[PDB]
């Protein structure tokens, strides 16, 4: 069979973040760990092990969604959602974004991955 | 009925936030609302109706602390303060030292005595 395509490109807007932001993890009002944006271009999440967030519940999206930044200027963020048509959807604080299509993710603001009970904040 | 003042005397560096920040209220996994920063030098969080953030939870002090804006000059500046509560006010994963400013940095996460709920300052 023929070799499928990844499932992201990334747009020539994109870009590593150079600034300390990073994603804390939340899991029914526990507060969990936190993993560095810094050096990131794009994060993959979804459900296979591929994924550069590895999600489980069964819910999830194979390939669900990516958190992609916009490249800095030289000198807030440019942090954006992007669901790969995901089937049971993508949240960002309480709404349901629509597919394949950027969506500005404000510093604080709260990610969730269709049924996945863990919260992903964007902080500095 | 009506209860005393609070005990907060606002600083000299403070002001208020003319950006839109806010603050969302989670619960057990929850996302409940969202309540705007705007307008207000410092948002006063305790069991007492006076406060802006009234939590109704038996652990949470009458008055139990302040999150308090530095004036914009010519990242935001929110800093916790909590009132000498009697079970604590909780910053990232550590319970902060009383009648002491604490820096909260956008998307970090306050809680307060035994409550379950969360509050995240958004930008």
């Amino acid at each position: 069979s023929m070799a499928r395509a990844p499932p992201y490109q990334e747009p020539p807007w994109g870009g590593p973040a150079t600034a300390p932001y990073s994603l804390e993890t939340l899991k029914g009002g526990t507060i969990l760990g936190t993993r560095s944006l810094k050096g990131t271009s794009y994060c993959l999440f979804g459900r296979l092990s591929g994924c550069d967030v590895c999600l489980e519940h069964p819910s999830v999206s194979r390939y669900h969604a990516v958190l992609q930044h916009r490249a800095s200027g030289p000198d807030g963020p440019g942090f954006y959602l992007y669901d790969l048509g995901s089937t049971h959807g993508t949240f960002l604080n309480k709404t349901r974004i629509p597919p394949r299509t950027y969506c500005r993710v404000h510093v604080g603001h709260v990610v969730r991955f269709g049924g996945s009970t863990r919260l992903f904040i964007l902080q500095g």
